[PDB]
């Protein structure tokens, strides 16, 4: 897992997302569906989103980054012990929303880049190697239970 130090980082980085979780929520979003297109697909709500401008101007597209990222909050501040807000997830995701691991992968690589975005030279070596070992954790739990559902996309 992550050692206490490790935790300590992840949870200073998170910081800065909470002083605008709606902005970070949206950026993480949109880098996603730019960058991963099929993704914009798994979201009947955000299909209609044709352009790139379009994205930046929809507040039900920040709405729903606020959602994403608040879940995801919870889940850090556990440092590892989060099954119980972990597994409802994984249960939701594989089961009602079909998502493939792999845009878990996507996601999780999209918020590293929004970190450096909007916190350039703030988002040091030893930051980002404590936010990508939180994230795989992450990945990897919910992996754990897409398995266990026998869940591929
Ligand atoms: C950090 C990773 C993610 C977190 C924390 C997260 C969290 C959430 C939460 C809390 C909800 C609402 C409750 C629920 O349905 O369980 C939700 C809904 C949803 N999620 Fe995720 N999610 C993540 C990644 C993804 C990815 C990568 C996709 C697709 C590429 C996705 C697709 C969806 C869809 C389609 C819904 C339903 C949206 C609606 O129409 O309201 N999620 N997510």
């Amino acid at each position: 897992g992550l050692s206490d130090g490790e935790w300590q980082q992840v949870l200073n980085v998170w910081g800065k997302v909470e002083a605008d979780i709606a902005g970070h929520g949206q950026e993480v979003l949109i880098r996603l569906f730019t960058g991963h297109p099929e993704t914009l697909e798994k979201f009947d709500k955000f299909k209609h989103l044709k352009t790139e401008a379009e994205m930046k101007a929809s507040e039900d597209l920040k709405k729903h980054g606020t959602v994403v990222l608040t879940a995801l909050g919870g889940i850090l501040k556990k440092k590892g012990h989060h099954e119980a807000e972990l597994k409802p997830l994984a249960q939701s995701h594989a089961t009602k929303h079909k998502i493939p691991i792999k845009y878990l992968e996507f996601i999780s690589d999209a918020i590293i880049h929004v970190l450096h975005s909007k916190h350039p030279g703030d988002f040091g070596a030893d930051a980002q190697g404590a936010m990508t070992k939180a994230l795989e954790l992450f990945r990897n739990d919910i992996a754990a239970k897409y398995k266990e559902l026998g869940f591929q996309g």
